[PDB]
């Protein structure tokens, strides 16, 4: 009685699809080299040759450069010179290249690779081999019995799968604090001496009241500068297009000096007809339109600054002379809402200090002048709107992924005419929820730029939170909650009736009827996204961008100049924890994907390093981002925790004794995580001052 099941599973048609893939897009990587030119190279050569004075140039004492850049970018040029003979690190081989945060990436990196191993060795030399033995399924079926079916219901071996998962719970977590012992964190809130003030009445004009409060109020406390905020969006665009059309009436002046004066037409849709006929566009002098646009843009400039003055914010910037005066009031004014009144002066009732809520205030290059007019508690309500329409757009999004493993026939007596294809059912799934996977930053990204929240840093903190929190959702959870379909509704009535059927009717899981779609979603994934990442998938980005607004040829050089992409870590740590949290849920369940697990650590290592190194421009890393990233990965395991109690309340039942240990770790699970990371503060707290 065959009705379902894929034997050997979709692992070797997929294991050749990838590895054809990788070797079509390494060659494809090695021909976009040597014949596109340095497509990946100059454009990192000319983003870091002094961008703060590259508009305007001088010649300065020994102008040539002494092969500084060149020396890097001079070893890899050989097809074949590209594995081998290339590493020779043994943990030393690029730590002066970005800084200290390069530093903890890959410790946590190896943190995990290292942790992965150790993962290795249990799961595919223990709980592999005993869950195999297991003989409730058939045994002409393969990848089907060597998955969390096959061990039966009447078994004292789900016990070992539960207490397992609990102790690797453990053992991640002593990696983790192993990882955490070697932070030593930059203080990044380092000692400021200037304060941001929010909710300060609009009427007082002169700091000099501002002042008089503080000294007042503060003995002994001098104030060293009181600074004010403006409505200055409008001023930021108008700076903007006013430097664009500088840039490119220099570059247009280059032009006319050089080789004349030349046609252009403004017209956006003058490229798109190849037509010749004088009536169709009129053509402008380049430099003319240049300086004139440019002028009006920069009169707009004018009178929105004089403008500015009238447009005066609520948010207040005070400096002080020492920063314990600074702390003193930080103290006195966090527990405002408490009931306490702070510390007042003559001029308090003007102040109005029971309103001020006063915290460190963030480093003027984290503050974005353009964004912290996003502020109001009409907030955390257009937060779960967009937080719905995402979820259900990405429901409508995946569930393509879901219904493409069809419904099985049940309609004829005789399954023998046909059966489904592999190819489609299984590589065709897991490519398009890789696909999937990988716009979704994007879409995250643009999400979080419309909530814009309150500070960049709590800003970058939610990215690589919500779209964690996302991923792992659309990748764990409904993919299968929405893959409990296909449910056995006929002669046989409940999930264990053998009505008509043998045992390979398993209500419990039978997403493919074994599980493959998770383990064959990871190693495309692995794959073909590494294979991306080595072309960066920034390519198809710039494109993208340059087709929206190809014209105007000074936006070229313009583009040019910002043409090389910094590590976007929100992403790589997104793809990580991913793929971290998705082998942790069924690691115990299916042993399979352990293997894979490493295969996908180990060769995304082996791609983010050669990026590190000739295609990954150093930009440094706040801390918060790697401080959350840690507990991300210490809350990983709660999702496995969580499928274990799903399986045991399926599967088992509900008061049989193991259903609570699942039940109790998935407790005791989350009290310690929640004590892990407590105790991260207080750890944080101590490194503090």
């Amino acid at each position: 009685t065959v009705l379902q099941g894929q034997p050997f599973g979709g692992i070797p048609t997929v294991l050749v699809l990838n590895i054809i893939l990788w070797v079509f897009v390494v060659l494809l990587y090695s021909f976009l080299r040597k014949a596109a030119w340095d497509y990946g190279r100059l454009a990192l050569l000319i983003h870091n040759d002094s961008l703060t004075s590259l508009i305007y140039g001088e010649q300065s004492e020994k102008s040539s450069p002494s092969e500084v850049s060149l020396e890097a970018e001079r070893r890899d040029r050989g097809f074949s010179s590209w594995f081998f003979n290339s590493l020779t690190m043994r943990d030393r081989d690029l730590i002066n290249k970005c800084g200290d945060d390069a530093r903890i990436y890959i410790t946590f990196q190896y943190h995990l690779i290292i942790f992965v191993l150790i993962l290795c060795i249990p799961s595919l030399g223990i709980i592999l081999p005993v869950n195999y033995i297991g003989t409730v399924l058939d045994w002409n079926s393969h990848f089907g019995r060597t998955t969390i079916v096959n061990v039966s219901t009447e078994s004292k071996f789900l016990w070992l799968h539960s207490l397992f998962a609990f102790l690797y719970f453990l053992i991640n977590l002593a990696f983790m604090g192993h990882h955490c012992l070697g932070f030593v964190p930059k203080k990044s809130l380092h000692f400021t001496r200037t304060l941001m003030i929010t909710y300060v009445p609009t009427e007082i004009q002169d700091p000099e009241i501002i002042s008089k409060h503080f000294h007042e109020a503060y003995p002994g406390c001098v104030v060293t500068r009181v600074h004010f905020c403006y409505d200055v969006r409008n001023l930021i665009d108008l700076d903007d297009q006013r430097r664009h059309a500088m840039r490119g009436r220099l570059y247009y002046t280059a032009k006319a000096k050089k080789t004349g004066k030349v046609m252009i037409k403004t017209h956006p849709c003058s490229r798109l007809c190849f037509c010749k006929c004088w009536t169709c566009f009129k053509e402008v002098d380049a430099e003319q339109y240049y300086s004139e646009l440019e002028e009006q843009l920069t009169d707009e400039f004018n009178a929105e600054l004089n403008r500015v003055q009238l447009k005066r914010l609520d948010l207040i910037f005070v400096t002080f002379q020492d920063a314990r005066t600074v702390r003193r009031i930080y103290d006195d004014y966090k527990y405002i809402h408490c009931g306490r009144h702070p510390k007042q002066s003559s001029v308090t009732t003007i102040v109005k200090n029971y309103h001020w809520r006063v915290a460190h205030a963030p480093h003027p290059k984290d503050i974005i002048w353009k964004h912290l007019s996003i502020r109001r508690f009409s907030w955390w309500t257009r937060f779960i709107a967009i937080n719905t329409f995402l979820f259900f757009l990405f429901f409508f999004l995946t569930t393509p992924a879901i219904i493409i493993n069809t419904i099985d026939i049940y309609n004829v007596t005789r399954p023998i005419e046909k059966l489904q294809s592999p190819i489609v059912t299984q590589f065709f799934p897991s490519v398009l929820l890789w696909a999937f996977t990988v716009t979704m930053p994007l879409l995250v990204y643009l999400s979080a730029f419309l909530e814009a929240h309150w500070t960049r840093s709590s800003q970058n903190l939610i990215i690589v939170h919500k779209c964690y929190i996302f991923l792992v959702f659309m990748v764990v959870i409904l993919p299968s909650m929405g893959l409990t379909s296909l449910h056995v509704f006929l002669r046989w009535l409940f999930d264990i009736y053998y009505l008509e059927h043998a045992t390979i009717r398993f209500q419990c899981v039978f997403l493919p009827d074994n599980g493959a779609f998770f383990i064959n979603y990871v190693i495309t994934a692995a794959l073909l996204g590494t294979g991306m990442e080595l072309m960066r998938l920034g390519s198809l980005c710039t494109y993208c961008t340059r087709l929206f607004l190809s014209k105007s040829e000074p936006e070229r050089v313009h583009i040019r100049k910002n043409q090389a992409t910094d590590f976007q870590f929100g992403r790589e740590y997104a793809w990580m924890l991913n793929v971290f949290s998705v082998v942790m849920a069924y690691s115990i369940t299916c042993p399979i994907i352990v293997p894979f697990g490493l295969l996908y650590l180990c060769m995304k290592h082996i791609t983010d390093r050669y990026n590190m190194y000739y295609s990954y421009a150093p930009t440094k890393l706040n801390a918060q981002i790697h401080m959350a990233a840690v507990y991300q990965a210490i809350f990983a395991p709660l999702l496995g925790l969580f499928w274990m109690l799903f399986f045991s309340i399926l599967r088992v039942g509900s008061l049989h004794s193991i259903t609570l240990f699942s039940m109790s770790s998935l407790i005791i699970s989350v009290v310690i995580a929640f004590s892990g990371v407590f105790l991260g503060k207080l750890r944080i707290a101590q490194r503090y001052e």
